[PDB]
């Protein structure tokens, strides 16, 4: 269940993010002073990012690694894709 | 209806913004490849940036204008707060 | 000498950075390991990052606060061009 | 000279980025208007992180592929380290 474990842990986090966007709607709703909104806004981002960094290592390590034993034509592609990925997220 | 304004716009963002994690949800569930899972994350956190530059517009336009008028102290403060603010939204 | 003194650390702060920079180039001459580079490139960016947020933060003080006393068509430009700036560094 | 080409570039785009920071040193110097001075910052901490992606992926492609010929302590061991770095990229 290596798999099944990852999946759960991943919809857990994207439950907790879709949460604090709830949250936010009921900050605004609220007019809750715009620093605290702010605060709320960059753990979200932050968990956004984190999920997207156990995406990524998992992606490197199961795709990225078996294009290798594939070729190189394979590895290439799939470093490229890779690596315009990360480049969108580092944005 | 100025405030009125901003605040309807602010929650139809966020609405949409919670939209999107549901969408990753089903993404996960799913086993959609993760690249493509990727570009939504990235697609969220920069909507998640886009709101906060709108909040940081109008806090820095009324509070910490309105901080000017009242004094040096009551500046320096709010701007060490917006400052700080900025900080964690770079990360 | 408060302008003098901010001055003086902000040129203080960039010719750390400039030396930084001379690294990279001597580790690239050496072929030292690509995550050893990254890590420094990371604590370059990071550099100029901490120096942005140390400008905007006077920016904030005595230009956008001064905009206020003047009146409110001064006031949104200004505010206007920080988060444009703000913006741009988010990136 | 595929290592020679990728090399002369990469020491290419560092000279250039040096330059940037003398620049950046020069506007301090002369009181060029602060979100002038933010311009740059940006376009310089821009420029690195574009040389930081393009690290990336020879790292990817050679180092991390490389390492799913040996075995899997190894490619976890590669994709552990290059996950890390990122990490500290993203932020």
């Amino acid at each position: 269940h290596g798999y099944h474990k990852q999946k759960a842990e991943h919809l857990k986090r994207l439950r907790r993010i879709e949460g604090q966007i709830r949250g936010l709607q009921r900050m605004v709703d609220e007019d809750v002073y715009c620093i605290d909104i702010l605060t709320q806004v960059s753990a979200s981002t932050k968990a956004l990012q984190s999920f997207a960094l156990q995406l990524l290592e998992e992606h490197l390590r199961h795709c990225v690694a078996d294009a290798a034993l594939k070729g190189g034509t394979e590895i290439d592609a799939k470093v490229e894709e890779a690596t315009k990925a990360i480049g969108r997220l580092l944005r």
